């Protein structure tokens, strides 16, 4: 009811409804000969600069403006002062959302029900400065006298995506660290992988969890608990080799960590927003402190950004209005998000959880339903990958799918005078212009002409060859990927799910869906047990029951 | 044209706009007591089984008869034997379509154009088994003497994605063998980040090009010869660390690699169906020959059963017209792929290429453009890591989300008494149950009452609660994934894609949308080279290169 009761809202379908046909990307470019300056915001950190160019998308300088009205006139604004000011937006939880709180460099007091957090968010920071320069100096040593050569993370989810996708992309800044491992599926492979190869004297484990309840997670810690005790044989050596990341201590305390080697965060940092707290220790500690705190501050640059210039030159909000036209207007079910940059492999799957998991949801702050599209499928893999694999389906296929492309201008390894990142730059940049601008049959049918065929010959081929075109696009391009940008890139999209949400009314933070899924199992667990047959179930369940027990013994 | 004009696929338009409501999966499960009996395929390999549970789908009796009879009147069975008797389905390249010639135990002649293609096929083989022999043994030395202890295979898309993705799932038969990298990208940062371990006194590197002239794939292989002529400084040791799989000799030649090092394939093998060919080098080193003829065998049974079941009772088949059934009826635009398995971890990105870039088509046979869906977006990461993720949308999110469900009954790592493992198949049967019952409003109220809350707390808290359910899924489950199992399924989806073009009128075997992308970006290139701006394209185009320039230099 909210959003399509809304007069900006119910204004841009009939403009839409309208103009439609007036949409061309190629003809746009005609038109306004400065198209690129109009549709491009130039943002300067001081430690670098992010281009982010939103000209190849279908829209219009009234579209722009009717898009910022619909923000305006929906609390983008205030919505956006209440999650700063500690208030609690998490209304089904009945949470503050505070993520913003982890990487408040400037220390301003930000209060929950009248408390300052951020003494307590420095404590933790304090603490994990110290515990990474002892374990990084090989100061902390190990049951047997040893120093420490691996660090194992346990966790899922938010303890899991943040930490593995940052240290694999801050790879470079990590040579003076120790490995990490990173296990998370309950599946006996991931840790049985881990593990054969680790030797108990030098390693550390984190178990990760914020209840310290997940069962996989506990489980998991378990096995890598016993496997530990079975060479150190004493109990107390327990304590130089695991630490935790919770928020319950009891529950801590009953797994048998010391509490001097408990990182506390809170109930107001959402697990798929959790990077920046102590479930960052792995990157800190692989990556240095120093680096860390650096990745922290790029993200307090972004969030500076978010909360003081005007919506019309908003980084997030552009990007989450952009959205919003393709979700609730053109009717496009997903978004890809391609970085053309091998260490950011896993960003895309991050933001899955990111968007996904925040936005994935259809009742309204009033309890109502809702009668429109909310967050959509959000999917990707590095480029040029990306382009011998699906490119395929964008470019000819029979779906319209707006993209992210992402890369650095300056890259890590500049081997052979910097060849590759060359060819590396100029396939980022043609994807884009020939998703805009494609191929007509005329264009292609001369192309033949060309390779000298003859249109006999050429007849039945030359419709395969043509491109539509007119397909949209964001382009964002970044000075260097360093931890500050990439702190800034992150945060860039953790408020660009923010905007949308409050757009479409929705709660960003909770996940119910989420939720369940960690308790639905827990009946079906004992009845695996027995080689009787089960009937407790749909016929389905019960088939597939019955399947795997006949078969286990086979 | 096509399809749209099928009067059996016209006869499901009408009862789909007529019985949608019929549909609801839980009472579909209250009318059909033994549902599970009538929607599921149990096949028996004689080395293991595979249970196609398809009972979970918005789909009764009468639409699979209907959903047969589409498949029947469009020439799906003959399609099939064109492609086994090596026509040349690929219309477009004019092409034979012979991937099923790879695994061809039994050597049953195949003619193309008089010629049976099986003696070159096996004398490839033979080839394969003799070098890997060589290689895993140590007979085969390097330039110092030395015995082989790294494969590095260098090749993107088609000739990156298969090996890859089976010697992760392989990882277990592996013990014996070298360890294998795989190095795609153009991305300056993947060789680099591979060489700077690698010892060129023990490193092997194979070049995987079917044209040989594939940028990155050449440009990689170039960085990587230097790097080891750094070290070995005599040319002719090149043919003790280099080999090539590839059609084009001369190229080959060019290149320098000695002739007798080159493994060859032929142009009616598809990239993305050449893993079972001499690009699949790669695992037989890794994982012994052995298991790579019993990988190629898996996919041989699943090719028989394809060929001469009748198509009621044929899984991909089954598979392709449910999929139909979702993308031209209700609309969905994606599909995903679940894996329960973290050995299986790049399954579902294999498919990506696997479907998308086979699928994602929009011109018909007679030339004739589509006015109705094609391929759709899988996507997809192994569980139970999904769940933590981005299960919340599909459970509660607004679109409809079709997923497969695969796991093997008997786990490679039965650690605890098979305890892990007994969490995961807890976990898969669980979330298809949930996804499909889901919970009213009453299920919920009850439920929070319990929880001792009050109708006053709870009253704004209750909807949030609810799960609609209705959502459908196949669950695929299989006794253990080894080489043979897997050597199955992956054919098996194989076929799943073929049945749809048939159905679809479009070419599953070429791919212009990728063979362009291939040549886009050759004239960018030389314009990045100078500090001078570009003007010679659209704004946006040349804005972007003048960024770049300026930024460079930064
Ligand atoms: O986003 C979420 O809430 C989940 O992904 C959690 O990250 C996951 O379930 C782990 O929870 P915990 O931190 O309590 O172990
Ligand atoms: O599917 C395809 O055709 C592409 O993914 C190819 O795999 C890729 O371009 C590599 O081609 P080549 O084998 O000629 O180097």
């Amino acid at each position: 009811a909210a959003l399509t009761q809304n007069p900006q809202f119910k204004k841009l379908q009939t403009w839409y409804h309208e103009h439609r046909s007036d949409l061309n990307l190629r003809r746009l470019f005609e038109g306004d000969k400065d198209r690129f300056n109009h549709f491009s915001l130039n943002l300067n950190t001081n430690h670098g600069r992010i281009l982010l160019d939103y000209s190849k998308n279908l829209v219009t300088e009234a579209v722009m403006q009717m898009l910022v009205d619909l923000a305006k006139s929906r609390g983008v604004e205030a919505a956006r002062e209440r999650m700063f000011n500690g208030e609690k937006i998490n209304f089904t939880e009945d949470r503050a959302v505070l993520h913003v709180a982890l990487r408040n460099r400037s220390n301003t007091p930000i209060l929950v029900d009248g408390k300052d957090v951020m003494p307590e968010v420095n404590r933790v920071l304090e603490k994990m400065k110290s515990f990474c320069k002892r374990v990084r100096s090989g100061e902390w040593k190990g049951y047997s006298g040893k120093s420490i050569t691996d660090v194992i993370n346990i966790g899922i989810g938010g303890s899991d995506l943040g930490p593995l996708m940052v240290t694999e992309a801050l790879k470079p800044y990590s040579a003076e660290g120790p490995r990490v491992w990173f296990v998370s599926n309950i599946d006996g492979t991931h840790i049985a992988k881990t593990l054969a190869t680790l030797n108990p004297e030098s390693s550390l484990f984190i178990i990760a969890s914020k209840t310290f309840t997940t069962q996989e997670t506990i489980t998991n810690a378990e096995t890598a608990k016993e496997w530990f005790l079975q060479s150190a044989k004493d109990p107390s050596a327990v304590a130089k080799h695991f630490v935790a990341l919770s928020t319950n201590t009891t529950k801590v305390k009953e797994f048998g960590i010391d509490p001097q080697n408990m990182f506390e965060f809170w109930d107001w940092v959402g697990g798929r927003y959790s990077l920046w707290s102590a479930i960052g220790l792995s990157i800190a500690l692989h990556v240095g402190f120093d680096n860390f705190e650096q990745l922290l501050s790029g993200a307090h640059w972004m969030d500076q950004h978010f909360r003081t210039t005007p919506l019309e030159k908003n980084a997030p909000v552009l990007l989450a209005l952009l959205g919003i036209w393709y979700i609730n207007f053109f009717g496009c079910e997903t978004h890809a998000m391609l970085p053309y940059d091998q260490y950011l492999h896993r960003f895309a799957a991050y933001f899955q959880q990111g968007d996904m998991e925040s936005n994935g949801k259809y009742i309204t702050k009033s309890g109502t339903r809702v009668d429109h599209q909310t967050g959509p499928i959000v999917w990707g893999e590095p480029g040029t990958n990306g382009q011998h694999a699906f490119y395929q389906l964008i470019h000819q296929g029979t779906k319209m799918i707006p993209c992210d492309f992402l890369i650095p201008v300056q890259t890590q390894h500049p081997i052979r005078k910097g060849l590759h990142h060359k060819i590396l730059l100029a396939n980022f940049l043609a994807q884009t212009e020939a998703l805009m601008k494609g191929k007509s049959t005329e264009e292609a049918r001369k192309e033949l002409q060309a390779a000298g065929k003859s249109p006999e010959d050429f007849e039945k081929l030359l419709p395969h060859k043509v491109f539509e075109g007119n397909r949209p696009t964001n382009s964002i391009v970044f000075t260097k990927l360093t931890p500050f940008i990439l702190g800034a890139l992150i945060a860039m999209y953790e408020h660009k799910i923010f905007v949308q949400g409050v757009i479409w009314d929705i709660n960003s933070f909770d996940q119910w869906g989420v939720e369940l899924g960690k308790q639905l199992a827990k009946k079906i667990e004992p009845e695996l047990d027995g080689s009787s047959p089960v009937t407790s179930h749909d016929s389905s369940t019960n088939g597939l029951i019955n399947f795997i027990k006949q078969e286990r013994e086979a």
